[PDB]
């Protein structure tokens, strides 16, 4: 039998990560026919947020691509990516990722058995709730789901909101049932998971980045013969490039599809409104500056300019 390579993730198929994973499957099976096959498991059908990294290290799955927010059990260094309003836009994110500090972060978990293979984009996060979030005061007392990140919890603490860490697979139902008031996510996730059907208002805040690290286990990666590993790595690189293109396309397409539905009201921030949000969030950077490194924050800030 060909060696089966399993790739699990938590998103819908028709998304940047969903498409990256399928492109990787296509390229491996084209270039190494009969030698390797890639099985892709979207929508948390095999492993979900809470168990995927444990599964990876057990070699129950060979590739995963978690949000950069979801690595705190293995390193505190990736917390930089969660800081609110650190990056102006995806161009700045990419520059930071491709610079020396960003490249070094790919190896931040290597002694824990996790090999960083590349960064894959999704997009900037927007707030949703059942009220406009024009100013920080509008979030006070509201319950927001967050990815399992202390930085993201602190982001909501900073405005007197109540953060709740929950796996991605639960978010739609939590919103639907009003167990939570709101959440934060990209247009692509908001559209593909139908969050906009159970939230009356989406505020275009662009207040943080949701990106991924594509990872494998050291044990699996070392178990490959070097020539086959090189072919697999090149296929992965090409799949990430395609996924990044899709990410940018979906960010525009899916915003428009949400607007077309007329089910959720878009809320835009004035410059002064945005600045109020920026200012109230800066203390989150101060809370984490030691763990993350002042030097690393400064490298990220400089990537904007
Ligand atoms: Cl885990
Ligand atoms: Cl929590």
């Amino acid at each position: 039998a060909p060696v089966e390579i399993k790739f699990s993730h938590v998103v819908a198929e028709n998304t940047p990560k969903g498409q990256m994973a399928l492109k990787f499957k296509e390229l491996v099976e084209q270039r190494l026919p009969g030698e390797y096959t890639v099985s892709v498991f979207p929508n948390s059908q095999l492993f979900g947020d809470n168990n995927e990294l444990a599964a990876l290290l057990l070699n129950d799955v060979q590739f995963v691509a978690p949000s950069l927010s979801k690595f705190e059990r293995y390193t505190k260094r990736l917390q930089v990516f969660d800081l609110p309003f650190l990056f102006n836009d995806m161009d700045a994110v990419n520059r930071f990722q491709q610079g020396e500090a960003g490249q070094a972060l790919l190896n931040s978990m290597s002694r824990k058995g996790i090999v960083g293979l590349g960064y894959l984009h999704n997009g900037m996060k927007q707030f949703t709730a059942n009220t406009p979030l024009k100013q920080p005061s509008d979030a006070k007392g509201l319950k927001f789901r967050v990815m399992a990140s202390d930085v993201l919890a602190a982001q909501f603490d900073a405005v007197g909101a109540i953060p709740v860490k929950k796996p991605f697979s639960e978010v739609f139902t939590l919103l639907q049932t009003r167990a939570i008031d709101g959440q934060e996510n990209t247009w692509s996730n908001t559209y593909s998971q139908k969050f906009y059907e159970v939230q009356s208002h989406i505020t275009e805040s662009n207040h943080g980045v949701l990106d991924y690290m594509v990872v494998t286990s050291d044990a699996f990666w070392k178990s490959l013969p070097a020539d086959k590993r090189k072919v697999i790595k090149e296929a992965l690189d090409e799949s990430i490039a395609l996924g990044n293109k899709i990410a940018a396309e979906k960010d525009n397409e899916d915003k428009q599809l949400i607007l077309d539905s007329k089910l959720s009201q878009l809320v835009t921030l004035s410059p002064a409104e945005r600045q109020q949000w920026v200012d109230v969030m800066k203390p989150v950077w101060s809370k984490f500056e030691d763990q993350v490194g002042k030097d690393v924050i400064e490298a990220a800030v400089a990537a904007n300019k």
